[PDB]
């Protein structure tokens, strides 16, 4: 099976770029990391910063995640994101997006030893 670890980095690491690059990064990065594969994802996040960095907000502050459990994570930094949303006009498989640069602070859920994201639940 691919790691609950593995899955995030996947989901929503890219440390590559330093931030959104062109009007159609959602769309090349939603179907190359294979968010478009069953259904379109509605939504997602990407993040621009080190592994180590994001791996990090694991140890800062804690805070409620949306579905009530006490495991998620606040940076103290913003970091460099980008949202993917979907379009009131993309039909899967052409699953299309609109791509929008921030930069804010991340929610991320941990689990496990090492103690490292699992879930991104939320940017503020």
């Amino acid at each position: 099976k691919e790691t609950a670890a593995a899955k995030f980095e996947r989901q929503h690491m890219d440390s590559s770029t330093s931030a959104a690059s062109s009007s159609n990064y959602c769309n090349q990065m939603m179907k190359s990391r294979n968010l478009t594969k069953d259904r379109c994802k509605p939504v997602n996040t990407f993040v621009h910063e080190s592994l180590a960095d994001v791996q990090a907000v694991c140890s800062q502050k804690n805070v409620a995640c949306k579905n009530g459990q006490t495991n998620c994570y606040q940076s103290y930094s913003t970091m460099s994101i980008t949202d993917c949303r979907e379009t009131g006009s993309s039909k899967y498989p052409n699953c299309a997006y609109k791509t929008t640069q921030a930069n804010k602070h991340i929610i991320v859920a941990c689990e496990g030893n090492p103690y490292v994201p699992v879930h991104f639940d939320a940017s503020v």
